[PDB]
C-alpha cells in the first residue's frame, strides 16, 4: 500500500524535468493533425503553455521558447522575433518598474500607507476598509507582491498591539487575524487591475493587441484607468463588505493608533528626496493620463500624429530620477568656498534600479508578444477562428460571462500573466466570429485573469499571506469563491455599461473586418 | 591664488549637472545649422556622445535618449525606435553572457587559469605569457573586467610567494610586479576582441550593420572568429614581448609552482556541474563557429534560408543551463525507495543569471542600435557622407591607417562601446564615399576602439589594475603608447591581407550601392 505512494512521491521529486520531456512527444501529434506552419506554431504555443503552468522551465525562460523554436519550425525568422521582445509597451512597463523601484528606495510608499491608515482609523470594519484601500492605492503604482509584502508586517503589528472570554474571544479574534491577512493580497489583486503598469497582464492585452489588431489604439493608460478605476473601486468594496460579513462580524484602539503613530514617525521627518520622488511621480501619472485620454484633447496633439506613446512619456519621466539631486540644492553653497564639494547622491543609481527592476517579467511579456506575433504570422489565428465555428451563435454578454468566468477559474492556477497570453488569441478569434468589438472580449478576458483568490499557488501574494501561518487553505478557497463570482458579475456590468463609451464597443470596427 | 583653485574644484564638483544642462544649449546652433531633421537627428547623436563620455547620465540611462528623443523631434516614432533595443544580436549578447554567468558561477573559468598556469610554467618571461595567455583566452567568452577582476588576485598570490640586492633587486622586482599587473588588463582586452561575445563593440558593429547595410550578412561568429583569432594571437604576442623588455628583463620558482598547485587543489575535485558547463560551452562555441563559416556549408544550410541565426543557437544552448540537473543522475535512486527525494538542483538557476547579467550593458547596446536606426531613417547618413566631400581622395589603406589611429586614441578617454557607437556611422559613409567596401572602414574601428591601454579611465580592466597601486599612470601610459601603435599597425596588415578573402573586401559590393 505504501509502494503507490513511494512512487508518486519519487514523479512527484522529478515532476519538471519528466514534464519537461514528455510534453513535446504528448504535444507531436499536434504537428500533424494541423497544416503544418500552423500545427507547428499550436505546437510552440502549447509547449509554452505547459511549461508556464506547470513551472518545468523559469517562465521568463519559457518565454525564450519563441526564438529557438519560430526559425527552427520556419514560423518567423530570428530578426523578427527579436525584435517584438522589445516593443514600446515593454518600455512602458520598465518606466513603471524603475519608478515603483524609487518609490520603495525612499520609503515613499511606507509614508504613504501609514498616513492613509491614520486618516482611516482603527474600528475593525473601518481598520479593514483602510488596509484594503491603502493597498489597492499603493498596487496601481507598486507590484501586488511588493504592496503585499510591505503591507503584511503593519498588519501583523497593528493585529498585535490590538490583542496584546475562551471560546468567543479567540474565535473572534482568530476570524479578526483571517479577515486582515485575507484582505491584503486580495486589494492588492483588485488595485493591480486598475492602471496599465499596474500589473503585467494589463500590458500584455496592449502589447498583443499591436500584433493581432495593429490599427486599434484606443487603449492606453487614460483609457484603461477610466474604465477601470471604477470598476476596481466597486469590487474592492464588494471584497471589503464580503470580508467583513466572513470575519470582521459586518484601549485596544489607543494601542492601535499609538502603534500606526509610532512607526510613522519612526520613518522620521520629509526627506527632500521623498518630495521629489513624489512630484515626480504625480508628473508620471498626470502626463500619462492626459497624453491622450480619447475624450479630451491631449498634450500629444501638440506633436507628430503617431510618434508619441506611453513608453516615451515614462522613459523621459524616469531619466529625471537618475540626474536630480537626493539632497536639497543651495545657492548658498557655490559662494561658501570653505564647504565639501562631495558629490551630490542622485535620487536613483542605475545599480539599485537594476537590482531591483524586475527583468523576469520584462522577458515574460516580451515572450507573450512574440508568441502573439508568431501565431498572427503562421495564419493560426485564421485556423482557430475556423474552429470556433460552434461558438458563433452565443450571445456576445454571454459570451463575455463565459469566457470571464472560465479564465478567472483558470488563473487560480497559473500565472496571471501566462494564463492572459494563452487566452488573448482565443479571445480575438471568438471577438472576430461574434462579429462583436475584440476589446469586448479582451478586456474582460485581461481584467479577469488577475482574479486569482483562492489558492496560494494563484498569486505570489496569496503566497505571502499563507507564508503568516494564519491563513488556511479552505479560508481562503471559501472567500476566493464568491470574490471571483463579484469579480465576474462586475466586469461584465463594467463591460456592458461604461466600457462600451469608453472604447467605442457598440459598434463593430472597420479594423477588425 | 587659491580662489581659482577652489573655484576649479567646486566647478568640478557640480562637472556631471553642469554637462548635462549646458550640452543641449552648446548643441542648440546644430539643429538650426542643418535641415531639420537631419539637425535634430544630430543634435541627439552629439548630445549622447557628450553624455556618454563625460557620465553626465549612466551609460545606460544615455542609451535610453532615444527613445523620448526620435518621437519628440520626428525622426522616428516610438514603435519604430523601441524594437531596435531587442534585435537579435542583443539576444546573442544575452546568451553569452548567461553563458558568463554559468562559467563562472561554477568556478570552472579559476580551474582553466590555474590549469593553464601549471602548463605554461614559472620563469618570469614564460610567467607572464602564461598570464596573458589565460587572461586572453578567458576574455572570449567571459568580460573583460571580470576576466582581469578574477587574474589579478592569483597574479598577486604568485608575485607574493615569488619575492616572500637593495637598489638592484628593488628595482627589479618593482618592475616584475608592474609587468604582472600591466599585462593582465592589456591581455583581456586583446582577447575581448577575438570572439563577437568577448566585448560590446564587436556586437555594435553587427547592430548597426542591420541597419546601415541590411543585406550585409558575411560577419557572424564563425567569420570574425577566423578574422580576429590570429590577429588577436598576434597582437598578444607583440605586447608580451613588449611587456618583458620593458619590466621582465627580456627556490622561488618552488615556491611559486607550490601557491599554484595549492589554490588548484583549493578549488576541489572536479564536479560533475562543472563538466556539464564545460561541454554546453564546447556545444556553445562549435555551434556557434560551424553555423554558417562563409568557407564551409554549415549546419544552416539544412534549415530554412534567413530565418536561423547566432541568437537562435545560443539562446537554445542556453535554454539547456536552466533545467539540466548539477547533480549526478543515477537509475539507481528510481529503485531505491528509500532514498530521499529532494528536488535537484539545475546548472543555473535564473535568479543567479538575473543577479549577474549585466542589463545595462544590453540596452547601451541597444541605444546604439536605436540611434543607428535614427541616423539612417532621418536622412543624417547622406548629409554625411555630403560633408565627407574632401576625403574622397584618400587611399583606402591610408584611411584605414587614419581612422585606425584616431579611434585608437579616441578610445583611451571614453568607453569603447560608445566610441564605436559614435564612429560607426562615420565609418560606413566614409567607406561609402570611398567607394571601398564598408566592412574594410568598419571592422578596424570596432576593433581599435578596445584598444584602450593608456590610462585607467580607458577601460575597466585599467581600472582594477591601477586599484592594486604598484602602477603609476605614466608605466601605464608609456606601455600604453606602443601598445596602441602595434595594435595598429597589425589591424591594418591583417585587413589588408587576410580580412579581403574573409569577407570578400576586394571589390565593391552591390548592396553598398
Ligand atoms: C498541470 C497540468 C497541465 C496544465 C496545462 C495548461 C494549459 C492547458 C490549455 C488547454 C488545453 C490545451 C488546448 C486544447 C487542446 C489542444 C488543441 C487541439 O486539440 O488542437 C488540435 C485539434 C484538431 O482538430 P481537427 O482534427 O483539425 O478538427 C477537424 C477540422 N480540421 O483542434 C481542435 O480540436 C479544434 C478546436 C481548437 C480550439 C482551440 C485550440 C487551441 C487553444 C489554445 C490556443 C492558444
Ligand atoms: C504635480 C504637481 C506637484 C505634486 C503634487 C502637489 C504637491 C504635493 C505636496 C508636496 C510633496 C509632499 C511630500 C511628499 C510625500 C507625499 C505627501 C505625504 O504623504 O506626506 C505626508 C504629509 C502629511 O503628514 P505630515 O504632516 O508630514 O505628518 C507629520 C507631521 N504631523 O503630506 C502633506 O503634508 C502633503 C499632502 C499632499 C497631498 C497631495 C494630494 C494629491 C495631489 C495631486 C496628485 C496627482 C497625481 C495622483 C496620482
Ligand atoms: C569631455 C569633453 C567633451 C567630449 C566630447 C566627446 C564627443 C566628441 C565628438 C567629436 C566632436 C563633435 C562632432 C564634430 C562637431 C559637430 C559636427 C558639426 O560641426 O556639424 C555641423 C556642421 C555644419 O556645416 P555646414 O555649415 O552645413 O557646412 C556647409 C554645408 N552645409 O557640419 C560640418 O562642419 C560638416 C562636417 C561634418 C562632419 C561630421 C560631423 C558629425 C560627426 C559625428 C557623427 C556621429
Ligand atoms: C563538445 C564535445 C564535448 C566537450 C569536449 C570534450 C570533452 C572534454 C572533457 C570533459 C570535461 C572535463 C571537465 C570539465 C573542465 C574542463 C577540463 C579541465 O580543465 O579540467 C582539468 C583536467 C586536467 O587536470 P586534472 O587532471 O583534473 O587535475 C587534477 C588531477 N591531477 O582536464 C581534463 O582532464 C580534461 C581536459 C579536456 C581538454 C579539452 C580540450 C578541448 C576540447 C575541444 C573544445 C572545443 C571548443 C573550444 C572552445
Ligand atoms: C500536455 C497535456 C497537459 C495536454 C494534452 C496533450 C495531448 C495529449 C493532446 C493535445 C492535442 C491532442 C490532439 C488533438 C486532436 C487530435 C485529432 C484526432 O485524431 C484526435 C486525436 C488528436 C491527435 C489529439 C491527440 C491528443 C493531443 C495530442
Ligand atoms: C505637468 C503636470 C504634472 C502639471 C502641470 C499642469 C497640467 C495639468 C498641464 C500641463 C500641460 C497641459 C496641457 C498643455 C496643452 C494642451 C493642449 C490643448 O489643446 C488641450 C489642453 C492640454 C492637453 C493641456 C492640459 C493640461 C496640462 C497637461
Ligand atoms: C542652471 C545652472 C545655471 C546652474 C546649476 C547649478 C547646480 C549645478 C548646483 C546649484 C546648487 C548645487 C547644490 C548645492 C549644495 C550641494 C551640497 C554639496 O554636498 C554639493 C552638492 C550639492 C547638492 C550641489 C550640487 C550642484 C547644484 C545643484
Ligand atoms: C455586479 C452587479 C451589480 C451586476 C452584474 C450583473 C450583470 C451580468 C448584468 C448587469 C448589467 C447587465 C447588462 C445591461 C444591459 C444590457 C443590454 C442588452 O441589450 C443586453 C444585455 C445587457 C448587455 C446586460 C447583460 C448583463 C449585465 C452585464
Ligand atoms: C559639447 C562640446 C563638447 C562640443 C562643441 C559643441 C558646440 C560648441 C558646437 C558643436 C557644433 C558647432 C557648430 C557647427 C557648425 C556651425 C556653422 C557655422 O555657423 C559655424 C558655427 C556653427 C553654428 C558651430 C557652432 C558651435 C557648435 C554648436
Ligand atoms: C554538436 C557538436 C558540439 C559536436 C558534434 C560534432 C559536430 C562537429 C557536428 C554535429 C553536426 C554536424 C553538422 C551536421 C550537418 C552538416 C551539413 C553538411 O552539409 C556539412 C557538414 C555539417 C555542417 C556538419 C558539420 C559537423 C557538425 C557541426
Ligand atoms: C527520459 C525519461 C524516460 C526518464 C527521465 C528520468 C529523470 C527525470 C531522472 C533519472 C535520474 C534522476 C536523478 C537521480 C538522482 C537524483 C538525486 C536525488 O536528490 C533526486 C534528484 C536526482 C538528481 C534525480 C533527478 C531526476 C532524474 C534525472
Ligand atoms: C604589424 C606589422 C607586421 C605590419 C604593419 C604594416 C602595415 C601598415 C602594412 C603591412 C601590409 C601592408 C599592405 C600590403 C599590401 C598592400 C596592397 C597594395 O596594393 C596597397 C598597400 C597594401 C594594402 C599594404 C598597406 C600597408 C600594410 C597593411
Ligand atoms: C514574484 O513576482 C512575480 N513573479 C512572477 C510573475 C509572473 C509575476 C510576478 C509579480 C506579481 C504580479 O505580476 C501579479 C501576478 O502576475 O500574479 C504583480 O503585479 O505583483
Ligand atoms: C564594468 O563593466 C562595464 N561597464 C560599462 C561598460 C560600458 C562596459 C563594461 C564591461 C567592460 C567590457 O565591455 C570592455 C569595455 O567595453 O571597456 C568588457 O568586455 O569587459
Ligand atoms: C519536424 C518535427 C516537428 C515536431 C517536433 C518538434 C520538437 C521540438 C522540441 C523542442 C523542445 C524544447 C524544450 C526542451
Ligand atoms: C520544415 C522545416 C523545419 C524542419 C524542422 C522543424 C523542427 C525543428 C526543431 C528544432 C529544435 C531545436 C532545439 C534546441
Ligand atoms: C515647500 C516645498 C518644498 C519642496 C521640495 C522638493 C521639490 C522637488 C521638486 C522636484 C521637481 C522635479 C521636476 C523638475
Ligand atoms: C524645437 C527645438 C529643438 C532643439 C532643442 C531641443 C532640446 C532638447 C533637450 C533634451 C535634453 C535631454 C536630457 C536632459
Ligand atoms: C517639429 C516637431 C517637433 C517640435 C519639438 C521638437 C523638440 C522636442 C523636445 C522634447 C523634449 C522632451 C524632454 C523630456
Ligand atoms: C567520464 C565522463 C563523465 C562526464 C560527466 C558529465 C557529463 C555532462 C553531459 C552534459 C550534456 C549536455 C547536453 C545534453
Ligand atoms: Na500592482
Ligand atoms: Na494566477
Ligand atoms: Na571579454
Ligand atoms: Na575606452
Amino acid at each position: 500500500m505504501a509502494a503507490l505512494a513511494a512512487a508518486a512521491k519519487k514523479v512527484w521529486s522529478a515532476r519538471r524535468l519528466l514534464v519537461l520531456l514528455f510534453t513535446p512527444l504528448a504535444l507531436l501529434p499536434v504537428v500533424f493533425a494541423l497544416p503544418p506552419k500552423e500545427g507547428r506554431c499550436l505546437f510552440v504555443i502549447l509547449l509554452m503553455a505547459v511549461y508556464w503552468c506547470t513551472e518545468a522551465l523559469p517562465l521568463s525562460v519559457t518565454a525564450l521558447l519563441p526564438i529557438v523554436l519560430f526559425p527552427f519550425m520556419g514560423i518567423l525568422p530570428s530578426n523578427k522575433v527579436c525584435p517584438q521582445y522589445f516593443l514600446d509597451t515593454n518600455f512602458l512597463f520598465l518606466s513603471g518598474l524603475i519608478m515603483a523601484s524609487a518609490i520603495e528606495e525612499w520609503n515613499l510608499h511606507r509614508r504613504i500607507a501609514l498616513k492613509i491608515l491614520m486618516l482611516v482609523g482603527v474600528q475593525p470594519a473601518r481598520l479593514i476598509l483602510g488596509m484594503m484601500v491603502t493597498t489597492s492605492f499603493l498596487s496601481m503604482w507598486l507590484s501586488n507582491t511588493a504592496s503585499t509584502a510591505m503591507m503584511l508586517p503593519i498588519a501583523n503589528a497593528i493585529l498585535k498591539s490590538l490583542f496584546g472570554d475562551s471560546r468567543k474571544e479567540d474565535e473572534y479574534r482568530r476570524n479578526i487575524w483571517k479577515g486582515f491577512l485575507i484582505s491584503i493580497p486580495y486589494s492588492a489583486s483588485i488595485g493591480g487591475t486598475a492602471t496599465l503598469t499596474g500589473t503585467a497582464p494589463n500590458l500584455i492585452l496592449l502589447g498583443q493587441l499591436k500584433s493581432f489588431f495593429p490599427q486599434c489604439d484606443v487603449v492606453n493608460f487614460g483609457s484603461w484607468f477610466i474604465f477601470a478605476f471604477p470598476l476596481m473601486l466597486l469590487f474592492l468594496l464588494a471584497g471589503w463588505l464580503w470580508i467583513s460579513f466572513l470575519y470582521g462580524g459586518l484601549n485596544a484602539e489607543d494601542r492601535a493608533r499609538a502603534v500606526i503613530r509610532e512607526e510613522y514617525q519612526n520613518l522620521g521627518p520629509i526627506k527632500f528626496a521623498e518630495q521629489a520622488v513624489f512630484i515626480l511621480f504625480c508628473m508620471f501619472a498626470i502626463l500619462l493620463f492626459t497624453r491622450d485620454p480619447k475624450f479630451i484633447p491631449g498634450w500629444a496633439s501638440l506633436f507628430n500624429p503617431g510618434f508619441l506613446s506611453d513608453a516615451v512619456t515614462g522613459v523621459a519621466i524616469v531619466t529625471i530620477l537618475f540626474f536630480f539631486p537626493s539632497q536639497r540644492p543651495s545657492l548658498k553653497w557655490w559662494f561658501d568656498f570653505k564647504a565639501p564639494n562631495t558629490e551630490t547622491e542622485p535620487l536613483l543609481t542605475w545599480k539599485k534600479a537594476q537590482e531591483t527592476v524586475p527583468w523576469n517579467i520584462i522577458l515574460l511579456l516580451g515572450g507573450g508578444f512574440a508568441m502573439a506575433k508568431g501565431c498572427e504570422e503562421s495564419g493560426l489565428s485564421v485556423w482557430i477562428g475556423g474552429q470556433l465555428h460552434p461558438l458563433e451563435n452565443v450571445p456576445p454578454a454571454l459570451a463575455v460571462l463565459l469566457i470571464t468566468v472560465v479564465i478567472a477559474f483558470f488563473t487560480e492556477f497559473a500565472s496571471n500573466t501566462a494564463t492572459i497570453i494563452i487566452f488573448l488569441p482565443v479571445l480575438a478569434e471568438l471577438a472576430i466570429r461574434l462579429r462583436v468589438h475584440p476589446l469586448y472580449l479582451m478586456i474582460p478576458g485581461t481584467v479577469g485573469c488577475s482574479f486569482a483568490f483562492m489558492l496560494p499557488v494563484s498569486t505570489p501574494p496569496n503566497s505571502i499571506a499563507f507564508a503568516s501561518g494564519h491563513l488556511l487553505v479552505k479560508d481562503m478557497v471559501r472567500t476566493g469563491l464568491l470574490m471571483n463570482l463579484m469579480g465576474v458579475l462586475l466586469l461584465s456590468l463594467a463591460m456592458n455599461t461604461w466600457a462600451q463609451t469608453i472604447f467605442q464597443l457598440g459598434t463593430f470596427p472597420d479594423w477588425a473586418d
